[PDB]
């Protein structure tokens, strides 16, 4: 069930506000987490996102994600966010510049190639070099927000690259 | 996927590259909301608080007259949230607590950036 969360390695969230309290949980994996998540069994919330703890191999569970107001992200080694799909726009608007969905095929049922690997294609799309872009696994993306959309490196070495149809929210 | 007993149209979903828009891939979905909702046909289906939605099709725990035949082309199938009569508070459900008739559920706008 864990395949069904966006996942960002080294990150966690914060947010401070009376209201909501974290709920928390000691466990022996993330995939428990995202049982339990999924399932929303005993979660006096709707849950958005959970952070896997991966040093005290702890569990966090929120009623939010890196996109609700009054959040933010932070760096943290021993940190995994999950973020439920559900709560991640899955259209675009205008060009996409900002479409952090997990669609990751193009527009010819071909399968994206991962931003971090050369193979088959080499290119200059590294994450490390695109801060804020959000250039993971093999997602489509539009790191210099171009016209055309969202794209990504095709795992086809008879094409390069081929954008991806994300629908328009209209 | 959001499944549609005994259903089809004349890989979104199944296998066509596009969709009634039965198994359709949520991705193909719309799961933001625009204003009111009375559009919305995604799979949420759990409330604000975290309580999951009864079915719509079902009269327990609580009775009402939202019925699926009733509102033809409102997609009110499952227990996902919805707002067949386009009120404002956005798509809801009665819920699976006898202690809460209903709740509106927490769909974000799309224009929300």
């Amino acid at each position: 069930t864990i395949h069904e969360f966006k996942k960002s390695a080294k990150t966690t969230l914060i947010k401070i506000d009376p209201a909501l309290k974290i709920k928390t949980k000691k466990v022996n994996t993330a995939d428990q987490c995202a049982d339990r998540c999924t399932r929303n069994k005993g979660l006096p919330f709707t849950c958005k996102a959970f952070v896997f703890d991966k040093a005290r191999k702890q569990c966090l569970w929120f009623p939010f994600n890196s996109m609700s107001s009054g959040v933010k992200k932070e760096f943290g080694h021993e940190f995994d966010l999950y973020e439920n799909k559900d709560y991640i726009r899955n259209c675009i608007i205008g060009k996409g510049r900002s479409y952090k969905g997990t669609v990751s095929i193009t527009k010819s049922g071909i399968k994206c190639q991962p931003w971090s690997s050369m193979i088959p294609h080499e290119h200059s799309f590294l994450p490390s070099s695109y801060r804020g872009k959000d250039l993971q696994e093999n997602y489509c993306r539009n790191p210099r927000g171009e016209e055309g959309g969202p794209w990504c490196f095709t795992s086809n070495p008879e094409v390069r690259y081929e954008v991806c149809d994300i629908p328009q929210c209209s």
